[PDB]
């Protein structure tokens, strides 16, 4: 009973390790690096240059590796590099990034990537993320860890989703979302904060409080970003949570001269 | 060429009638039984435990029996099971049940699941459905008999679809919907009843405006849903077809006391 | 390297140039055309009677010439027609025209259709029209030349884009999309036009802002769409251009006497 099914289909110029399985009627491309104990199953497409991890899960019908259909991209040689334990979902498309960023489409560790959820070019993922079914990163995407992207859960190209940040069913984010902050609709408009995640990650009351009139500094008290990030500077200071939250809005907002 | 395609590979732990089909590289699971003239496309992955009814046609690259991503479950033996004459389109992912319901995920009799639709875990299905292509069923919700889902409509968790209801494209469902209320957008607003569900059922010309009147007394009268229950009382004791209404928005109300 | 991979399935009926690719677990349907150097990916099934034409890429889990699963098509022998330089990305569903429109689903050439994207029974495709990650075309639905449809967007059966014209993403589509038309949102709205579409196109000066003042005429003005393909007539007249946008909007308005 061995590891690599005799349907598949392995290239010599692939890496696969040790603990390395793959179903049957998976194709292993050219330039694919799979690590310890990750497991492929069955009609799998894993194209390079890729550098898949250890324990990962890669479910039926993905295709992962795969040049974007941008009329960006031309042909270049740019990589992918997914982290450890993610589990990516069936169908789910993960496509390699464009030379025009960094050449690089890149996925952290104990991410969970549900069914149809598309990963697309330059984007970058971090550890702890849920991207549950068909949600699609259009590009150059940044997805700091904990991020709950809630089913077809929409990001523009380029955005921001800030840790323990959350987006509602079917949102469709165009703007970064703060980290903590709970985003719903479409177009995504700022509903509160991930009071829940901020328990799990085992938050002080005090911090989770803090948070609690961080947001309401920067959307319900009328305030403009360039002020309540003035504002939230001695709140900031005090918690290193608060200090996540306005990094966050600082890192979003570079204005022009007037 | 015999119905069970060489290509395809099937558990000695299945069970399938002798004259089920079985197409090119699909694999038939453990625990999985089909009953007679159901038809499996190629590129198909059946898991168990699974009970799959009879003259049922199964469609290329759907993922049917798979266990639910959802962190809740954790590798616990739960079943799905779906009836007779039922059509699972193209990608189409159906998910099995969790220990926290009833460890089962239902599906009845002649439904029609279009493409890169899902049923996920504890989804309960009636008869007669149509669930048009990517509608997604978060978990544990249940659809009632005659029920139509537009295309990409999107389900929360342990929601309640009603009795030849509609729901619209693009859909967002939150609240339960009624049994015959057509209802829209993202989040889902209530607008009118399935009126051809009506007609196409028979309706007695009675019946349908008893109906009409019935929606106007839960929505457009400016009651509360403990009032529209009484006021309904009446004509749900005169139609069983009102009393369907009556009961569906009975079962989805308890509240607090106050 | 082989052209036609030894596990492809291809139907001694289907008819295909010298120099076509089947990959590996293909199949390649009764009545299907393949023309001169086109490219069919791994795990991609094709039925007929379809007809392919030359220089295309459809690519893995795709499902081109499938019967439309809606229930006014009863079996008929109804045709699809791709053209040639066309871009078919992983998990696309195409579906077979009607007898009930004129039997025919159509996409003609240089497209570029996204990954798990869907065209319906009837539907008309242009030129050089992008059809991002899950655009569905749920029947009977025309795109003309050079429209750029975003990520997720749901189109309304019967619906017309008009050439040049974009929807942003998970827009959903209900009336007619006139030509160079940005819309968006969930029931999609006219937002303005896409002049980068017209700088692309080298549209001259003069013809863009012909085109602008075109736009404020039918949405920013207060006239009824009668009123205002007839300020319309002089502007396209001119130009050519606009004469595509008064067409557009002519083509949709067909009214009922009053
Ligand atoms: N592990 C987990 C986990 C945690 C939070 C979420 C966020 N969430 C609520 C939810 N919680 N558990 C479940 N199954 O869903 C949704 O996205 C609902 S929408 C949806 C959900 C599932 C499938 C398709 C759709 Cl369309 C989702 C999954
Ligand atoms: N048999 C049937 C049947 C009945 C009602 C519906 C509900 N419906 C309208 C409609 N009626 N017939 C058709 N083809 O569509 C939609 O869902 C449109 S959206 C859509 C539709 C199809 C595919 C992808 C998408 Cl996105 C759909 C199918
Ligand atoms: N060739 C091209 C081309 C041109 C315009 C668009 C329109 N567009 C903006 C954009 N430009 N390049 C990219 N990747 O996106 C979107 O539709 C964003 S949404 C999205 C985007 C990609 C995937 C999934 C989703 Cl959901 C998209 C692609």
């Amino acid at each position: 009973m061995s590891l690599i099914d005799p349907r598949a289909i392995i290239d010599p110029s692939a890496r696969l390790a040790a603990d390395v399985q793959v179903g049957p009627w998976s194709i292993v491309g050219a330039e694919v690096e799979i690590g310890e104990g990750t497991v492929i199953g069955p009609h799998v497409v894993l194209k390079g240059p890729t550098k898949i991890g250890k324990h990962n899960r890669i479910y039926q019908f993905s295709s992962v590796g795969e040049d974007t259909p941008d009329l960006k991209y031309k042909g270049e040689p740019t990589r992918l590099v997914i982290g450890d334990h993610n589990v990516i979902r069936e169908g789910v498309t993960i496509h390699r990034g464009t030379v025009q960023d960094r050449a690089e489409t890149t996925i952290g560790d104990h991410n969970l990537i549900m069914a149809y959820a598309h990963i697309g070019h330059d984007s970058v993922i971090g550890n702890h993320c849920i991207l549950v079914n068909n949600t699609a990163l259009a590009g150059h995407v940044h997805v700091d860890d904990w991020a709950i992207l809630s089913g077809y859960t929409l990001v523009h190209q380029y955005c921001r989703i800030g840790a323990h940040s959350f987006s509602g069913m079917g949102s469709a984010i165009g703007k970064d979302v703060p980290a903590y902050v709970t985003v719903f609709g479409n177009p995504a408009e700022a509903r509160s904060m991930n009071f829940e995640g901020m328990r799990r990650r085992g938050f002080s009351s005090e911090a989770i409080h803090a948070l609690r009139r961080a947001y309401k500094v920067v959307y319900r008290q009328g305030h403009t970003v360039e002020e309540a990030l003035a504002e939230l500077a001695e709140s900031a200071a005090q918690f290193p949570e608060v200090a996540v939250f306005r990094d966050s809005i600082q890192s979003a907002t570079r204005g022009i001269t007037r």
